[PDB]
DNA sequence: ATCTCGGCAGGAAGCAGAAGAGAGG
């Protein structure tokens, strides 16, 4: 498998696998499934606002109370409410070796980037 | 008709550079 783990960059908690990640409109990344909702907590967005196809409701954070690292935002997209994750918020871990890589640009991070399909909901 | 602008710093996004829709500062 080319499947990789994303860990919290601050505490190294498991956030999700690249197999769960989907791309919206070429440059915003979300995570599928109910597992990911156990990994983050929301706070209301201090400056909630529309941009492009998104209405920002919340910021999301590592669910660990001693960590609380910023992970991205929670948005309304179409009829859905979805997380949008920052690449800077995570380290990418090779599952076989446990070696960790830091990215600040999604374009530097080479993995199978599957477009978001509403039918997967 | 270009070029310009060090770890947070003029009104999408980490050694040299996406979103109320550039100006000579
Ligand atoms: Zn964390």
């Amino acid at each position: 498998k080319e499947n990789k783990k994303l860990l919290c960059r601050k505490c190294k908690a498991l956030a999700c696998y690249t197999a769960d990640v989907r791309v919206i409109e070429e440059c915003h990344y979300t995570v599928l499934g109910d597992a990911f909702k156990e990994c983050f907590v929301s706070r209301p967005h201090p400056k909630p606002k529309q941009f492009s196809s998104f209405e920002k409701r919340a910021k999301i954070f590592c669910a660990r109370q001693n960590c609380s690292h910023d992970w991205g935002i929670h948005v309304k997209y179409k009829t859905f409410e979805i997380p949008v994750i920052k690449i800077e918020s995570f380290v990418v871990e090779d599952i076989a070796t446990g070696v960790q890589t830091l990215y600040s640009k999604w374009k530097d991070f080479h993995f199978e980037k599957i477009p978001f399909d509403p039918a997967e909901m």
